[PDB]
């Protein structure tokens, strides 16, 4: 059964419901981006409408198989009636195609669902500027203070410097960076830019990434590993053991690897800048974990908040214990007297 923080009130709409069978009443399944945990339930013989972004629904229909038909892509940034109801997708700054949603209900209230997003100083100068918002289903998976990490820019600069080093040194280096879904494709593009080569990966992840919209992106990847020094891999296999066996099937073309595991939040956040940050090596690998985020930190949340004002806050993220839920609860009332509202 569907819990009531994926209901829009007033509405036949859901959000991010589709594990669940057909919920009782919804006229209009709505899909903010294309990670697994919010697309659960969806393949080709899904038949109710779906709304989302034009890169969503090229995941959907290439991906998944979802047939065209049930397929509905919205432009961003634009005053859209579905179903009777007034709609606007705004971009989430989250994962490629991840996108916010406006509802205006017919009643006069103002509703955002922010999705999975990172706040950003920019998004008060989007749409959201020109009204006022009532209710707010907001993204809470970092609402603590001891989640810092620096900025994407940060990260990246640290990445690029690391790479170049290491390859200018040792030509023969290998690097290899970590993927289990779509997001954080600056990691290895950035990379691969500063070297002069293209990212190898497997077909199907190729076939992904051929969704995207990226500009240029025929310049950037390839399925031909051989060519590449650059390598894409599985998440899983950025170990030690997946490591020296990945390196084993070059063909002694490299004799060295430094690999990239882009990693959410990590406590050694709290006593380290990115500056510092080291890896993990054995022998001729090593490993870095670097905190590339595509999730609020705690302070962008706490100003995106502050600058909005809601009247009420639906948390969609850590709902399922006490503990969190009174922890959530307690920063919104300090945020809350904090500014006024
Ligand atoms: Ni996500």
């Amino acid at each position: 059964t569907c819990p009531f923080y994926k209901k829009i009130p007033g509405t036949g709409f859901t959000v991010d419901a589709f594990q669940y069978g057909v919920v009782e009443g919804c006229t209009a399944y709505f899909l903010t981006h294309f990670h697994s945990d919010h697309y659960a339930g969806l393949s080709k013989h899904f038949t109710f409408p779906v709304y989302c972004s034009e890169i969503t629904g090229n995941l959907l229909k290439n991906k998944l198989h979802v047939q065209e038909q049930y397929i509905h892509p919205l432009p961003l940034d634009t005053e859209c009636i579905v179903n009777g109801v007034k709609v606007v997708l705004l971009d989430a700054n989250h994962c490629p195609g991840a996108v916010m949603i406006l509802f205006y209900l017919p009643n006069g209230t103002v509703i955002l669902h922010t999705g999975d997003f990172r706040a950003d100083p920019s998004m008060e100068r989007s749409l959201l500027a020109d009204q006022k918002v009532h209710m707010l289903y907001l993204d809470t998976t970092y609402c603590s203070p001891e989640y810092t990490f620096p900025s994407q820019q940060e990260v990246i600069r640290f990445a690029i410097n690391t790479a170049f080093e290491a390859v200018t040194l040792n030509p023969h280096a290998l690097v290899v960076c970590g993927t289990y879904s779509i997001g954080k494709e600056k990691v290895f593009l950035a990379i691969a830019d500063v070297l002069g080569s293209k990212v190898g990966m497997s077909q199907e992840k190729y076939k992904t990434l051929q969704c995207l919209n990226i500009p240029e992106i025929n310049s950037l990847i390839t399925t031909d590993m051989c060519s590449s020094l650059v390598h894409l891999l599985p998440m899983m296999q950025i170990n030690f053991k997946g490591l020296q066996s990945h390196l084993k099937k070059c063909g002694g073309k490299y004799n060295q690897i430094l690999a990239f595991r882009p990693t959410g939040w990590t406590h050694s956040n709290k006593f380290t800048r990115i500056a510092d940050v080291i890896p993990q090596t054995k022998g001729n690998i090593s490993i870095y974990g670097i905190p590339y985020s595509e999730h609020s930190s705690y302070l962008e949340m706490k100003r995106f908040v502050q600058w909005l004002k809601p009247q009420k806050i639906i948390p969609t993220v850590n709902v399922g214990t006490w503990k969190s839920r009174s922890t959530m609860e307690k920063y919104f009332r300090e945020w809350k007297l904090e500014a006024g509202y």
